[PDB]
Parts: structure tokens; C-alpha cells; sequence
RNA sequence: GAAAUACCACCCUGGCGCGGCUGGGGGCCUAACCCUCGGAUGGGGGGACAGCGCUUGGCGGGCAGUUUGACUGGGGCGGU
């Protein structure tokens, strides 16, 4: 529950397959949302059930609230 | 209410837009090919077909080459 507090964001594929979390604030540090965006990238990867056969982090990005959409590469 | 509603995110059920891949089929030719003409190496009919080469799957006695046991007061049929 202190997690949930100090900072938790969880995971949950909807009914199709695709995840929802908060990894950076908006005038939040750039190399801050970088970091999130990553931490969320190692445990979404773990997650990652060993019934995948292929692309399995098909489509990863990041949009706003009310705002932009764009995909990121969580490789660079 | 099992869900909440703005406007921005991804993801599907379903139909239409367009584009890269490739599956299905319907039309005279034509120059390879076949038959060709009817008295000439030029004309004629057919022509992308089937002839034919190879690889594919399948009918398949017409053919080939084997096999279709031992016991048991014969063999076999009967038993086993």
C-alpha cells in the first residue's frame, strides 16, 4: 500500500491485449519520464507470459490524457 | 450500472475506401508446337492447348516376384 502512495502504477491486459500506465509527469523531468517509461518497460517485459510466439511488445507508446499520441521506442 | 459519459489514447466485431503480396476464372489472335494443303519451300485448320521432358498424387492383375504355420492314434474340415 506505501508503493501505492510514494509511486505504484500496476499492469492489467484489457480484453484485447494492450496495457495502460503512468511512467512520467507532464512538466516532469524528459530523462524522468525516460526512466518510468523504462522501469514500466522491465516489469511490463517480465510480465510477458511465455505464450508469446513473436512481436509481442507489438505497439508500445505514449499519448497523454487530452492530448498527443505517439509510439516510442523503448529500445534507444 | 456488470460499465459513464468531455475530449484525447490503444484494441477488437462488423462493411466499405486504397495500396504490396498471391489464390479462381471468361474472350480472336501467335510467331514456338501439332495436324497441315489438294497436284509448290507460300496458303490452310488447330495454338499456349496438347502433344512432349521431369517431379506430383491416384486408379490399377492386365502384368511381375513371394508367402497363405505346427500339433493331432492319415491328410483336411474339427479341436489347439
Amino acid at each position: 500500500i506505501r508503493e501505492i502512495k510514494a509511486g505504484r502504477i500496476e499492469f492489467r491486459n484489457d480484453k484485447t491485449g494492450a496495457i495502460h500506465a503512468p511512467v512520467g509527469k507532464a512538466s516532469f523531468p524528459p530523462e524522468k519520464l525516460a526512466d518510468n517509461i523504462r522501469a514500466f518497460i522491465r516489469a511490463l517485459e517480465a510480465h510477458k507470459p511465455e505464450g508469446a510466439k513473436g512481436t509481442f511488445l507489438r505497439s508500445v507508446y505514449v499519448t497523454t490524457t487530452m492530448g498527443p499520441s505517439v509510439r516510442i521506442n523503448p529500445h534507444s
